[PDB]
């Protein structure tokens, strides 16, 4: 049975799109068919790698990249995880159902690393319950 297939959508594709997608491939198994991208792209923030790697979720296979060049393809679920109030949340053409979990952006969050690092495992661990409920009400 081929999988479900999933969009997370963000703003710099460098968080919340990279935990989400990583927490449904974990999940998810191969239930899911899972693509990040971001409107702006920028790069993996290393306390995105950092949090994923202290669950134990591998890392090596994340990059930052556009939206643009997935502008023709379809998904079955389009899962915005930037506010649509922050500039450059962008909206995707082509899907079935659009889904809106905003989630605080960590990266915005200033401090020390432990400090920042302390907001990167929240979001996490929000996107991780989310994901975990998602999974199971299908």
């Amino acid at each position: 049975s081929r999988p479900v297939s999933v969009l997370f959508l963000c703003t710099g594709n460098t968080a919340r799109s990279q935990l989400a997608q990583v927490l449904l491939e974990h999940h998810g198994g191969g239930r899911y068919a899972v693509t990040s991208a971001g409107l702006e792209p920028g790069s993996v923030n290393p306390l995105t790698v950092q949090v994923l790697q202290e669950s134990g979720l591998p890392t090596g296979h994340l990059q930052a990249k556009g939206v643009r060049p997935l502008i023709a393809e379809h998904f079955t679920y389009v899962i915005t995880v930037c506010d649509r109030a922050e500039a450059n949340c962008p909206i995707f053409p082509n899907a079935t159902y659009r889904l809106h979990w905003p989630f605080e952006d960590p990266a915005a969050a200033t401090g020390s690393e432990e400090e920042r690092l302390a907001v990167f495992r929240h979001v996490r661990d929000e996107i991780d319950a989310r994901i975990q409920a998602w999974v199971a009400a299908r």
